[PDB]
């Protein structure tokens, strides 16, 4: 199984969370780690999607949604012609989400501070997977990673490895 | 009451729908029609927010969410320091959404093609409003505006005028 990780952090070099995560998958030759540039090439992006079986979108939660960089990728790479129309290029591929927040995970539920679960906030991606006939994975939510103890951090890193590689 | 309309159509100059909406509020001097440009200035945008009581975000639905330029404005204009922190600049302001789709409104519900309502898809904006202590207005969803009969177009435009100006 080939996995493409689309990494959409508009300040990736400054991220302190992402380094632990690249390190966790560096040794899996079937995993393509692919950070976006603002001027990404559509044809190249489409080519990579075609070559992979599990597509993972990896990003920080910015005001309860993906960063503008990922939104631009969605709006320009996922054309009607490619993603739907009479190609449905993504049909049968798996879509996963690795979303990181500074907030405690317990904030994201009814009656708690943010009122809404991560599932509910990620609905646009779920809708996308349904539309494009992809198989939507449970979301890997990464909460307060940099505040966690070493052993808690390691358990999330192991979950991430499995998210990228476990067939699936 | 002063209203600011953030017009985040990514190809505004070409849009066939937006001139209808601009024309509809042209006579209300307390309504500010504010196209979002690719090179917006944070300070000027923050200034406009501070000067208005009702903030309406007006955009087409692109893959079940706002266009990337609006997300960029959210990411950059709505800083921790401004929108939360010790300032909460938006506290008490109303947040409205005028979201247009090329799909029939009836696709957006459980059991239909899109499975999720517009309310569910706009959840990140509701969570933003909650976080920043804004009052979230019911969403004005605009489905297939250009296809509507002249009389239905006119009715929707009256609802739009009320949405922008009705103090209630």
């Amino acid at each position: 199984m080939q996995t493409l990780i689309i990494v959409a952090h508009p300040e990736l070099a400054r991220s302190n969370t992402q380094p632990f995560f690249k390190a966790a998958i560096e040794n899996f030759s079937n995993v393509t780690w692919h950070p976006l540039v603002a001027d990404f090439n559509v044809e190249q992006e489409q080519s990579l999607l075609l070559q992979n079986d599990r597509i993972i979108l990896e990003f920080p939660l910015y005001w309860y949604s993906a960063p503008a960089l990922l939104k631009q990728w969605m709006d320009t790479v996922m054309t009607t012609k490619f993603a739907t129309g009479h190609q449905y290029a993504l049909e049968g591929k798996e879509l996963g989400i690795v979303v990181s927040t500074g907030d405690n995970g317990n904030a994201f539920q009814a009656g708690a501070a943010e009122k809404f679960t991560i599932s509910e906030l990620m609905r646009p991606f779920e809708a996308f997977a349904n539309k494009t006939k992809m198989m939507y994975l449970p979301i890997l939510a990464v909460h307060q990673f940099l505040y966690l103890e070493p052993d808690a951090q390691q358990r999330l890193l192991v979950a991430y490895q499995q998210y990228a590689t476990n067939v699936g």
